[PDB]
This record gives C-alpha cells, sequence and structure tokens, in this order.
C-alpha cells in the first residue's frame, strides 16, 4: 500500500466530515443497540484511547463511560465536528494512525469502523502500535462489519476521486490473525453484518 492510498482515504474523510453524521447515524441505527450493549459491558473503564474518532459518534459514549478519553483522528475537520458534543473529559489529537507510535498507555482502546480501512500489509504494524498503547491488564475493543481490490473508488459529482480501503474481515479471519499476532480474542456478530471484538494481548 502506497502513501498515496493512505492520503487519498484520509482526504475522503476530510471532504465528508460535515455530512458524515447524516449518512452514518441512520446507517448505524439498527446495529447500535447490540453494539452499545457490548460497549457498556464493563471493559471501557479508566483511561480510554479511541482511534479514528471521526465525528465523535462513539466518543460521546466513551466519554460517559471513561474517566478520561484521548481521541485520535487524522482529520482536523472530523475533530472540529466532534467538538460539537462538548465533551469535557476528552482530548482530541490529530494523528495519522499509519505513522503512530504511542508514548503512553491506556486501560482500554476502542475503535469503530477503523480496521476495515487497514490493508493486510499494514495490519501487523498497526497492531504493534495498539499493543504498545495497552496498559497492563488493558483491553482492546472494536466494532466493524463482517464479510460473509484492497480499495474502492468513490468519485464525488464535482469530480474529486478517492480510493478508500475496504477490507471487511470475518470473525474467523480476525480471530485467526489476531491469535497469530499474540492476542486472545472474542469476535461476535452482534447484529447481522456487524461485529464486536474484545481482545487481550499475550506476553508478546
Ligand atoms: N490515516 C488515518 N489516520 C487517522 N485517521 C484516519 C486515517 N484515515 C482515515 N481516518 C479516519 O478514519 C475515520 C473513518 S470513519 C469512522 C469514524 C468513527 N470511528 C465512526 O465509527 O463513526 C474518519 O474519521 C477518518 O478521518
Amino acid at each position: 500500500t502506497s502513501h498515496g492510498l493512505i492520503e487519498s482515504q484520509l482526504s475522503y474523510y476530510r471532504a465528508r466530515a460535515s455530512e458524515y453524521d447524516a449518512t452514518f447515524v441512520p446507517y448505524m441505527d439498527s446495529a447500535a443497540p447490540a453494539a452499545l450493549e457490548r460497549l457498556r459491558a464493563g471493559n471501557i473503564r479508566g483511561d480510554v484511547l479511541e482511534l479514528a474518532s471521526g465525528t465523535g459518534y462513539w466518543t460521546r459514549h466513551l466519554s460517559g463511560l471513561a474517566d478520561r478519553v484521548t481521541a485520535l483522528d487524522g482529520s482536523a475537520e472530523m475533530i472540529a465536528e466532534a467538538g460539537r458534543h462538548g465533551l469535557d473529559n476528552v482530548e482530541f489529537r490529530q494523528q495519522d494512525l499509519f505513522d503512530w507510535t504511542p508514548d503512553r498507555q491506556w486501560d482500554a482502546v476502542f475503535f469503530a469502523h477503523w480496521l476495515a480501512h487497514v490493508p493486510d500489509d499494514r495490519f501487523e504494524a498497526f497492531w504493534e502500535s495498539v499493543r504498545s498503547a495497552v496498559a497492563p491488564g488493558g483491553v482492546v475493543e472494536f466494532v466493524d462489519v463482517t464479510d460473509h481490490e484492497v480499495a474502492v473508488r468513490r468519485t464525488l459529482q464535482d469530480g474529486r476521486s478517492f480510493r478508500i480501503v475496504k477490507v471487511f474481515r470475518s470473525p474467523a479471519e480476525l480471530t485467526e490473525r489476531l491469535t497469530a499476532l499474540g492476542w486472545s480474542c472474542s469476535v461476535d456478530e452482534v447484529h447481522p453484518g456487524f461485529l464486536y471484538a474484545t481482545c487481550r494481548p499475550g506476553p508478546r
């Protein structure tokens, strides 16, 4: 995967930030209760890190569960949108997640719809950075879509064209891959098409 692809994908979300919620909210509505049940199940506690926080759809929920949230997104436009929620215990930071190495640790790491934007060749390095971010006894949870070209082309009507990574991975694929990377995982289809995963890092 090229930097061109990574930048294109990020640029798409920079362009979409102001209209993101109008699309995302009704998209997520049916699966939201099942996802929120797992989110509130007791692992999102203490100091929480969110990756690819977007408009703060999940950040709003994390803020209510955590003592403090650090929320990272590559788009300043997204961070600006996320500020609308007025969450007092959240620090937003602009960060390209493909350049990211943490300099502290958190009790829980959460991301929604992020992993499917991570191509196979960047998967291991991403999980190495996540591993470093997890405090002793910490946990990683995530939401994504299952599957039952690495990227899709999306062209806006003005002509802007983007490539966006779309690698939906099954519960079996995710469990197998994360096992291979030294994690223990439970990945469950909480609503048709939608997965919730809980992951614990092994000794290495
Ligand atoms: N290279 C990159 N580094 C950090 N964030 C990136 C990125 N490429 C895309 N993103 C962010 O990934 C998010 C994808 S959409 C998912 C947003 C949110 N988690 C939700 O579920 O609603 C966008 O907010 C986009 O800005």
